[PDB]
């Protein structure tokens, strides 16, 4: 069996030629050569069994990538695994290899506004999708937004994502939160679970602003700091928008603050298409009620000449506490399309 950093990494007789690229979310990633479609490939390592939070989180990433299908969604194109329950210790998931991602691009190049209006437009139109699935994606960020080299943009995990549950999205102020924090909605940190959609065009907001100046524009670096670095932007939530905030712990805080007026985009983004701004507004509205949604945002202005509702396709099927022991099988049954025969 292959090793790679002296662990195993065993994919074959079908994957070979490995090259290491990183120590992922948790698991080992390689390229390697697919010797049936003659391309080279990415592959993960995932060993998730020993623990029911990870057990969750790869069975809900793989039914959502296997039950998508979307030109800005990643594939899932095989999965590797052990012929049995008692000798799966590890799954590999196999993927087209996209040779980078918005944040290593974000770090070292300056992206033309050709290229933001195409990456946006790209990200819309798979998120399009997604929502029209039911599905939130809840950890929208540049590392998640994979690149290969003609730029063709696949949103990729979905492991902290959810089933849409407005009736359910109601919480008091400071309640806990997974996702990655300076792409979290102002709500969050308010009165929001983050079961709604607008969650995602919030964290979409935050993308087109690190494109339009290659820096994240709410850095937060612990929960309620987050908030604040958005407040410092968009400005004092105006009296509707408080009303609006029935939890008397969340509204006390914010009339607590200073009034601070709004920070124009132009300001901060001098060189920005004017149209972008319009639409980066809108996304990045503190009123979730009042923010953009995907479909309104694909129709702006800005993508104009990408906007194609007949070619922005829909999900076909939406979807609509176990433990380890039983999810372990039924990550079993759901690779087990994978396996020899058919």
């Amino acid at each position: 069996p292959e090793m790679v950093r002296g662990q195993v990494f065993d994919v074959g007789p079908r994957y070979t030629n490995l090259s290491y690229i990183g120590e992922g979310a948790y698991g080992m990633v390689c390229s390697a050569y697919d010797n049936v479609n003659k391309v080279r490939v990415a592959i993960k390592k995932i060993s998730p069994f020993e623990h029911q939070t990870y057990c969750q989180r790869t069975l809900r990433e793989i039914k959502i990538l296997l039950r998508f299908r979307h030109e800005n969604i990643i594939g899932i194109n095989d999965i590797i695994r052990a012929p049995t329950i008692e000798q799966m210790k590890d799954v590999y998931i196999v993927q087209d290899l996209m040779e980078t991602d918005l944040y290593k691009l974000l770090k070292t190049q300056h992206l033309s506004n050709d290229h933001i209006c195409y990456f946006l437009y790209q990200i819309l139109r798979g998120l399009k999708y997604i929502h029209s699935a039911n599905v939130l994606h809840r950890d929208l960020k540049p590392s998640n937004l994979l690149l290969n080299t003609t730029c063709d943009l696949k949103i990729c995990d979905f492991g902290l994502a959810r089933v849409a549950d407005p009736d359910h999205d109601h919480t008091g102020f400071l309640t806990e939160y997974v996702a990655t924090r300076w792409y979290r909605a102002p709500e969050i940190m308010l009165n929001s679970k983050g079961y709604t959609k607008s969650i995602d065009i919030w964290s979409v907001g935050c993308i087109l602003a690190e494109m339009l100046s290659n820096r994240p524009i709410f850095p937060g670096k612990h929960y309620l700091d987050q908030l604040n670095h958005i407040l410092g932007i968009l400005g004092s939530p105006s009296q509707e928008d408080l009303n609006c905030i029935i939890n008397l712990k969340a509204r006390n805080y914010l009339l607590s603050l200073p009034h601070k007026n709004k920070v124009p985009w132009n300001r901060l983004f001098p060189n920005a298409d004017s149209k972008a701004l319009d639409l980066l507004d809108k996304m990045l509205t503190f009123n979730p009620h009042k923010r953009i949604e995907v479909e309104q945002a694909l129709a702006h202005p800005y993508l104009e000449q990408y906007y194609d509702p007949s070619d922005e396709p829909i999900a076909e099927a939406p979807f609509k506490d176990l433990p380890k022991e039983k999810l372990k099988e039924l990550i079993f049954e759901e690779t087990a399309r994978f396996q020899p025969g058919y």
